[PDB]
């Protein structure tokens, strides 16, 4: 399958005639015919196997087509097709007189052509257009055609689809021979897969979108490679999830239970020293001169 394109470039009348012979009035409002078929050794008449496509009115007499126009160089004609691209072609374009707004092949008389001119090429497919032209009796056609795939697909017979996405079902832009292609942090087969920071703990994280770690329970920090401790823990770490293995100077389940509430708190004043008490926390010892619970008052 394939489109077949054709650009129509310049086409001369200088005289202002038809076919046969006599003048258009007031000029030759020219639009062009095209039949594309499989190539035959003699020029015969039979069905367009590729189709037909029309122009509008290009222009007047002698004219180089507008590159908006149906057939100029950023809208050419195209005729697109299902079956295998054969290579050899025959492609007939006739050049009409439009002689009012009906452009339908009933409104025409026949002698409102301008010229039948009949093209035998060989052509495969790809980006490049050839260039040629044609000089009838009293007329002349520059133009140029190829053959591509349709939007979307790919490879010498147009067979592979590919189209960019990036969303929750791909990731990925096409290579010029329609194989996929992922976006960066991405990965499998469709480029659904993400790839995970740097380091994510094998067991302990995963991603759902690139570049990012998600811990799973019990675990903690960018890699997820720090265990969380227990969720009373105080003074306390741990090594593998939920522990609490108290600090220097701490105790209990919960590492809550001071074992130095001196110096952990030091709460005695005007240098007196502080020892340990499991019934009133501490004891201050008093310089002397001093007294009080912290020994904050002057005797
Ligand atoms: C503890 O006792 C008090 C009275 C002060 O003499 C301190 O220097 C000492 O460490």
């Amino acid at each position: 399958s394939g489109v077949f394109q054709l650009q129509l470039q310049e086409f001369i009348n200088e005289r202002g005639v038809l076919a046969s012979g006599r003048p258009c009035e007031p000029g030759c409002r020219t639009f062009f015919r095209v039949c594309l078929k499989h190539f035959q050794a003699v020029v015969s008449p039979g069905p367009c196997t590729f189709g037909t496509v029309s122009t509008p009115v290009l222009g007047t007499n002698s004219f180089a087509v507008r590159d908006d126009s149906s057939g100029g160089g950023r809208n050419p004609l195209q005729l697109p097709f299902n079956f295998t691209w054969p290579g050899t072609f025959s492609l007939i374009i006739e050049a009409w007189h439009a002689p009012g707004d009906d452009l339908r092949p009933e409104a025409l008389p026949p002698d409102a052509l301008i010229s039948k001119i009949a093209i035998q090429g060989s052509l495969a497919v790809g980006q490049n257009w050839l260039l040629d032209e044609q000089t009838s009796t009293l007329t002349r056609l520059r133009y140029s055609y190829r053959v591509i795939c349709s939007d979307n697909y790919y490879g010498d017979n147009c067979s592979r689809l590919c189209k960019k996405r990036n969303d929750h079902f791909g990731h990925y832009v096409c290579q010029p021979d329609g194989n996929l292609s992922c976006l960066p942090g991405w990965t499998g087969e469709y480029c659904q897969q993400p790839i995970c920071l740097s380091g994510c703990h094998e067991q302990n994280g995963y991603c759902s979108k690139p570049a990012e770690c998600l811990c799973r329970p019990g675990w903690q920090g960018r890699l997820c490679n720090e265990c969380i401790p227990h969720n009373g823990c105080r003074h306390g770490t741990c090594s593998t999830p939920w522990q609490c293995t108290c600090d220097e100077g701490w105790g209990g389940l919960f590492c809550d239970q001071d074992l130095n509430y001196c110096t952990h708190h030091s709460p005695c004043k005007n240098g007196a020293t502080c020892s340990n008490s499991g019934q009133r926390s501490y004891t201050c010892t008093c310089r002397p001169g001093y007294t009080g619970v912290d020994c904050e008052l002057e005797l």
